[PDB]
């Protein structure tokens, strides 16, 4: 029988449900209130038991023998309840424990290291700041212990009893556990050794720029600061995280009297605000030939720090309605080179979103999140480049010398590479808890144990298991899955150098035309082939979505390693030449207490 026209009625009244659910989490998560909270969860729950329903349902369509696989796809991917598959009283319980950490997440506030007496300082704004532009470590120490202590420790109860319920959750829709669940979405059952074999093929490259760093921050630092052959303090890498390090390029890049792209102070002294930044983003996808923002857009988007003293949730993120046109984001945009970049990483998201609009509300996702998070990523690659920031003037003057081409791709060295094993252990880490491998008392330190192995980080100060760190990162506190950055920032290089390729821009035999210099900007041809791939939505398993992009049908690294060639070849010169020590020995940063009182 044909369930075509059920799914088609169902889908409908899903998006028209999902709508209803995403305005609550958008007036949330833009003014937290214990109201706005409770509505929050409310329509959830609601949504929770509409969909317990709609599964029992299903049992009427045998579709697990259908024909037309298409009917047969959504189905499986409809009946594959998530969190939902809970009874109602944990699922209840899981809304509030989530809801627990991601409202402590944004709540932290700590008070300045000059004035005991000011203690407003958030994340978002000025820690973040500090962490950026200050160069005194003990300062940076003091901002990294005080808000590690608020948005990780604070929590461990709750993450605890969120990982019970996320197994159980995922056992119930017939899975190993949260972590094959996530897995899942990949629809590949040898995902995770792809990964780990395109990782094996970058680390030497990623052990030739941490030796580097590791090199010039003792030599700024000194000695008794940053040990050799030690894992690098991280809390002197100019990020809460240590996920990228461009922020202290100032004192890390190869040739300090050469320009280092830093067109903040020309974008600020130009008179650049949010508005501007969001329209130039506007108008790179338009002259791609690709979709102009809606007009719901501009009027219902966020993209400023509200003035009153309201909390909200400021991590920058972007939101479909599922309706037609109705999509917004919602950034605490600052007028900096990186908020930039974050600009057009999020306007990937709501180009998604209107190119696959039509698609039925199951499909109405991307494929293979991964491929979510690359869009905005492939023209900010375009943007920073010197090719288009002289263009459009926010480079008044620059040469190419050529130890000065070595300061933009060591410069994106510093987010791109780097920012690969920081990835991959946000999930490793996360996975080995879903997968009952890590004893309760050593949850902490197998956290820091992967730190430091996978990236060569440790921790300021030293943690023990009485502290837990993991929710101090965003995602970790608000349950958002994070492998998907670490096959965007894989991925999104295969989609740069075809788009760079399909315009006149890259040519691997021609000088003039190296990859890290291509705009793409205004490019039809690559417009159309992310217009090809976009407009089908999880409508296909990723290979097919890949392959409508350029023919291809594989996850490599066949481009990072191509773009970052002349940079890996100038450091294994330069580092022999310093003497740089490669490699580290273990931390030992994490232990189990030590106090000199009594
Ligand atoms: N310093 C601001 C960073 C930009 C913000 C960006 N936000 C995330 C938010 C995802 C999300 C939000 C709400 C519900 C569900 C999912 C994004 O990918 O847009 C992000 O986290 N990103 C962007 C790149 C990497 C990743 C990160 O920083 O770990
Ligand atoms: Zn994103």
């Amino acid at each position: 029988i044909q369930a075509k026209e059920y799914l088609e009625n169902l889908n409908k009244e899903l998006a028209k449900r999902t709508n209803v659910e995403t305005e609550a989490a958008w007036a949330y998560r833009s003014a937290i209130t214990d109201e706005n909270e409770k509505k929050k969860n409310e329509i959830s729950a609601e949504l929770a038991k509409f969909m317990k329903e709609v599964a029992s349902d299903t049992t009427k369509f045998q579709w697990r023998s259908y024909q037309s696989e298409d009917l047969k796809r959504q189905f499986k991917a409809l009946t594959k309840l998530g969190y939902a598959a809970l009874p109602e009283d944990d699922y209840a319980e899981l809304l509030d424990t989530l809801s627990a950490m991601e409202s402590n997440f944004a709540k932290v506030k700590v008070c300045d290291y000059k004035d005991s007496t000011k203690c407003d300082l958030a994340l978002d704004p000025e820690i973040e700041e500090v962490i950026s532009k200050s160069r005194d470590h003990e300062e940076l120490a003091y901002y990294w212990r005080e808000f590690y202590d608020k948005a990780g420790t604070a929590v461990r109860s709750q993450f605890e009893r969120y990982v019970e319920l996320n197994t159980k959750a995922a056992k119930l829709n017939n899975f190993t556990s949260g972590a094959e669940a996530w897995l899942d979405e990949y629809e590949d059952d040898t995902f995770e050794q792809q990964l780990e074999d395109i990782f094996a093929d970058i680390r030497p490259l990623y052990q030739q720029i941490h030796g580097y760093v590791r090199f010039r921050l003792r030599k700024h630092y000194g000695d008794a600061v940053v040990s050799e052959t030690g894992p690098i303090p991280m809390h002197l890498l100019g990020n809460m995280w240590a996920q990228q390090w461009s922020e202290i390029a100032d004192i890390v890049s190869p040739f300090p009297e050469k320009p280092l792209v830093d067109v903040s102070a020309e974008m600020e002294k130009q008179a650049y605000t949010p508005l501007k930044m969001f329209q130039m983003g506007d108008d790179f996808f338009t002259s791609m030939n690709l979709t102009k923002l809606p007009q719901d857009f501009w009027d219902k988007s966020i993209i400023e720090k509200p003035t009153d003293g309201r909390d909200l949730v400021c991590h920058a993120s972007a939101w479909d309605f599922y309706l037609i046109d109705d999509v917004r984001i919602k950034q605490c945009t600052r007028v900096t080179q990186d908020q930039l970049f974050t600009v057009h990483h999020e306007l990937g998201h709501i180009q998604y979103f209107l190119q696959y609009q039509h698609q039925p509300f199951v499909y109405r996702t991307g494929a293979n999140p991964g491929f979510h998070e690359a869009v905005g990523d492939v023209l900010s690659l375009s943007v920073s480049t010197p090719k288009h920031l002289e263009k459009i003037g926010l480079l008044k003057d620059y040469v190419r010398d050529d130890e000065a081409r070595i300061n933009q791709l060591f410069l994106t060295a510093l987010d791109k590479i780097v920012f690969l094993p920081f990835a991959f252990t946000m999930d490793k880490y996360r996975w080995s808890l879903f997968r009952g491998e890590v004893d309760k008392a050593n949850w902490n330190c197998a956290f820091w144990k992967l730190r430091d192995e996978y990236s060569g980080i440790e921790p300021p100060v030293v943690r023990s298991e009485k502290d837990f760190d993991a929710p101090a990162k965003y995602h970790i506190s608000a349950d958002v899955e994070y492998l998907r950055y670490l096959v965007s920032f894989i991925i999104q290089f295969q989609f740069y150098k075809s788009a760079c390729i399909k315009a006149g821009q890259y040519d691997p035999d021609n000088v003039e035309l190296p990859l890290d210099n291509c705009d793409i900007y205004g490019s039809a041809r690559a417009g159309a082939a992310f217009h090809n791939m976009l407009s089908m939505g999880a409508s296909k398993p990723w290979p097919d979505a890949l392959e409508a992009f350029n023919g291809e049908r594989i996850m490599s690294g066949k481009a990072i390693a191509e773009y970052f060639e002349p940079l890996r070849v100038w450091l294994e010169a330069e580092n022999i030449k310093n003497n740089v020590h490669i490699g580290w020995i273990t931390s030992n940063k994490c232990v189990s207490s030590h106090h000199h009182h009594h």
